[PDB]
């Protein structure tokens, strides 16, 4: 009876407590594999990520290298173009130097151009009066000319009537000479005839 | 009794031993599930330690992408703007070229027309040399044309002086002539008288 009955009383509080037990752990083992069930999946979501990001950084480090190629090449284009400016100005300083030593040339050539015209304008005004002057000592020319001309035929014909008066000067001369021959005979016969009137009236007185 | 008891008192010994048992392969079974869960904690640990360490460096490399890309901006404005210099510095030496290439034609006419014009006064003193040998001439000439005319005027003024005296010398030989012939009829007249009156006195000797 007392034996009995102290045993039952342990022999269903092991029953119990075994019930108890099973309870606890198929507790834990539930909640434990739901932990590892939690790690697991937030381990795995770290290795989609932990890839994710490798790659966006090497798009990055692309990313940026390609800049720095693009930034070394502008660089490049600007030094290109200052430099190729530089040029540009002193060939401006070259084009407006020989522009003013064009506009000194245009200068010198114009300013003797116009001596030349003012050379030329005295080289017609001294043509048309040397051949002025030249033409009238031309027009004097026969002026004079016809001068000796007239005086050519007066002299000319002068000399041909002092031809002629030495012509009647001789023949007058021939003839008052030769009367005097005729006046001397008859004047001898004059004489001649007073002498028969002198033998005449003188012998008369004579003879008887 | 002892029948009953015996068969519950094996029940006591076949109890304590089963949880015995079951609470060894109870710690057994939770120290394996802590340790797998204490795996994948560590798993996990050790990767987001190397996520942030490449979020860490993603950031570093983004800011070295933007540093870059500011730069390129920078590096493109001054370019273009100098570009836009170097545009405009051509476009004004197109037109410095231009000017030049008017400006060397007109100086290049220019020069040909001061060749024309020296050219015109080569000539224009060969005219004046042969035209002036003229005028010389000229005066060269009517010189001894009134040289010539002045000797002849005076050979006239002696011919024609001359010419006055030998008609002097004609009309007194013709006077001269008629007063002798005037003479003759006196002696002729006398010679008929002289012959009257020597016949009158014959014809009368012949009477008595």
């Amino acid at each position: 009876e007392s034996t009995v009955n102290a045993l039952t009383s342990e022999l269903r509080d092991l029953r119990a407590q075994r019930e108890e037990a099973a309870a606890a752990h198929a507790q834990e083992v539930r909640r434990l594999q739901e932990q590892a069930r939690d790690l697991g999946k937030q381990r795995d979501s770290c290795m989609r990520e932990a890839e994710e990001l490798r790659t966006q950084l090497r798009l990055m480090e692309d990313a940026r290298d390609g800049l720095r190629r693009e930034l070394l090449e502008a660089q490049r284009k600007l030094r290109e173009s200052q430099e190729g400016r530089e040029v540009q100005r002193q060939e401006a300083g070259e084009l407006r130097r020989s522009l003013g030593e064009g506009a000194k040339e245009r200068e010198a050539l114009r300013r003797s151009n116009e001596e030349l015209r003012s050379a030329v304008k005295k080289a017609e005004s001294e043509r048309i009066s040397l051949k002025l002057a030249n033409e009238d000592k031309e027009q004097k020319l026969a002026l004079l000319e016809e001068a000796r001309t007239a005086v050519g035929k007066e002299a000319g014909e002068l000399r041909t009537g002092l031809q002629e008066v030495e012509r009647s000067r001789l023949e007058a001369r021939r003839e008052l000479q030769e009367l005097r021959r005729q006046m001397k005979m008859l004047d001898s016969e004059n004489t001649r005839l007073g002498r028969e009137l002198a033998e005449l009236q003188g012998r008369l007185a004579l003879g008887e």
